């Protein structure tokens, strides 16, 4: 399940949860489909190694890669474009696991998935494995260290009594997420208590309504509005403007927090800088 690597010696033999690859050291033509690992290449000064990115889903904080060749979107993967580039490495996360075999035909394909049950250790493993390919472990370890310090700063101001609910909105549907989920970092790493520790659910969450939100009466509601990533004009603010949500402590104290979906939904948690931004976003909403 974690990435492991043996040096031998112009290359690494690399094993991860999807399979095995010989990856050359210092690859010079890397197609990156995980946006977080893309941010990490920037933080490690490896921008020139990147030859393909998913320009259809390129967020505001990664616009320094806007000039790179497109390999489509995180879901709409453009295989002909990837093949045309003749990359020496393709890096993917969970969203492209269904395309593994076709990708691995083109070139070695490294899986940098984030484990929702073990976010930090998978994050470190992902970043260090990538850094190892380039002999950059020292630099990566220093930046991981900074992230851990940001985590400690954020934890330090968390109000132990208060509780949060995490929701996703899509069209007019609300779904809920708790510990060990795709947004679990809020509870599992930053220490914010859940209104319901037992939601323990999947990729697009547990169906709920406003009645459920009032019943839980969260002090904080963290909202990931998926409509923004695609078709509005529906917006979480609209969905949540009703008398049930309005009675809630979160609504009353203006602690309905609209998290930037270009980080939370697109899931750039592998990024040495984007993960920091996400941590500060949570810290600043609760401090
Ligand atoms: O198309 C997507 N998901 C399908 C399942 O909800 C859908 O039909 O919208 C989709 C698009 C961009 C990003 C995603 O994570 C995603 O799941
Ligand atoms: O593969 C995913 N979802 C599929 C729904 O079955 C999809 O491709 O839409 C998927 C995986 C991680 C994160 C996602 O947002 C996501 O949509
Ligand atoms: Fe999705």
């Amino acid at each position: 399940l974690p990435i492991s690597m043996s040096d031998e010696g112009d290359s690494f033999l690399v094993k991860d949860s999807l399979g095995e690859n010989k990856i050359p050291k210092n690859p010079s033509k890397v197609v990156i489909l995980d946006l977080g690992i893309l941010d990490t290449f920037d933080a490690l000064k490896l921008n020139d190694k990147v030859v393909g990115v998913p320009a259809k889903n390129l967020p505001k904080y990664l616009q320094q890669f806007k000039n790179k060749p497109s390999v489509g979107g995180v879901q709409q993967v453009d295989f002909e474009a990837i093949n045309a580039l003749k990359p020496d490495l393709i890096i993917i996360s969970g969203r492209q696991s269904k395309f593994y075999d076709k990708l691995k035909e083109i070139a070695p394909t490294l899986f940098v998935g984030l484990d929702n049950a073990n976010f930090l250790s998978s994050f470190e493993n992902n970043v260090l494995s990538v850094a190892k390919l380039y002999g950059l472990e020292k630099e990566a370890l220093e930046k991981i260290s900074d992230i851990k310090n940001e985590i400690e700063k954020a934890k330090s101001i968390v109000d132990e009594d208060k509780k949060a609910l995490i929701i996703l909105t899509n069209s007019n549907k609300i779904s809920a997420f708790g510990p060990q989920s795709r947004f679990g970092i809020i509870h599992d790493v930053l220490g914010i208590n859940a209104v319901d520790e037992n939601i323990k659910v999947g990729t697009h969450g547990k169906s709920i309504n406003s009645e459920f939100i009032l019943e839980k009466n969260p002090d904080y509601i963290f909202v990931v509005d998926r409509n923004v990533i695609l078709g509005n004009k529906e917006r979480a603010q609209g969905i949540l403007d009703n008398a049930l949500v309005a009675k809630t402590k979160a609504a009353q104290n203006k602690k309905i927090i609209y998290l930037d979906p270009e980080y939370w939904y697109l899931a750039s948690g592998n990024g040495l800088e984007s993960l920091k931004t996400m941590i500060l976003e949570i810290k600043n909403a609760v401090k």
